[PDB]
């Protein structure tokens, strides 16, 4: 059996000036999911058929249900709140941001009206201490996801099931396939690069 216990963010709070960056981080994380699903062969619909490859939650940020969108906004908060728990703080330095950025231009077949478009964050490099940081944050994000699922009643099986709460990935990070392990680490790379793209520096407090 496996129990997830991430780092403690219970005593920390997020200053009001950090909520502005929280809304933009959660936006760009959604466009990456739509693109990686179009690359995986999912079409559109208003009812959910796994064999037909049609799913309703492939539209813009504005029309998703309020029940589902809260999970994304809270996990954008815990990521910024966990950085304060490591003895570091983020401070805005560079004013030449928000006009120096652009979104990706994809071909016409990625389009129902909606077409995903993440930001172009490719010429943004990190220092070693910042890259060792993304290694620690990725394993914590798995533990935060793991702790919510145990409380919601989902256990481990061999086959995922929409009628019987069950998912095969209910394992420690050490018993995790590198194909999944990587995708958790790549999500934090876009998270840290999203902060630098708007002008935030990560230093000790
Ligand atoms: N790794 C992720 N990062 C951000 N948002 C995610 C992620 N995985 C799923 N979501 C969001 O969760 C919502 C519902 O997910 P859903 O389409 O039911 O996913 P799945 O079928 O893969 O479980 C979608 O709006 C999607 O954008
Ligand atoms: O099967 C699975 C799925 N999964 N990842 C769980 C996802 C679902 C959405 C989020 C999420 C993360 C970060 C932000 N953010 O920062 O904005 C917003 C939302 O975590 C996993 O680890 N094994």
């Amino acid at each position: 059996s496996f129990i997830p216990c991430p780092v403690d963010t219970s005593q920390v709070i997020l200053p009001p000036h950090l909520e502005k960056i929280r809304d933009r981080l959660a936006e760009n994380i959604h466009e990456l999911w739509g693109m990686n699903k179009i690359e995986l062969g999912w079409t559109f619909g208003k009812i959910r058929d796994d064999n037909k490859r049609q799913h309703p939650c492939l539209v813009e940020f504005s029309k998703l249900p309020e029940t589902e969108k809260n999970y994304n906004l809270q996990m954008s908060t815990e990521t910024l709140k966990t950085l304060l728990a490591l003895g570091c703080h983020i401070a805005h330095v560079n004013p030449a941001a928000e006009e120096d950025l652009k979104k990706v231009k994809l071909p016409k077949n990625y389009m129902n009206g909606y077409k995903p478009a993440p930001l172009d964050l490719s010429d943004v490099k990190l220092l070693p201490p910042q890259e060792i940081l993304v290694d620690k944050l990725a394993e914590n994000a798995h533990n935060v996801w793991a702790k919510d699922r145990i409380k919601q009643g989902w256990t481990y099986g061999i086959q995922q099931d929409l009628k019987n709460k069950r998912n095969p990935r209910l394992v420690p990070y050490a018993l995790l396939d590198e194909r999944t392990k990587k995708s958790n680490r790549d999500s934090l790379r876009e998270a840290v690069r999203t902060f630098v793209g708007y002008g935030y520096n990560i230093e000790p407090s």
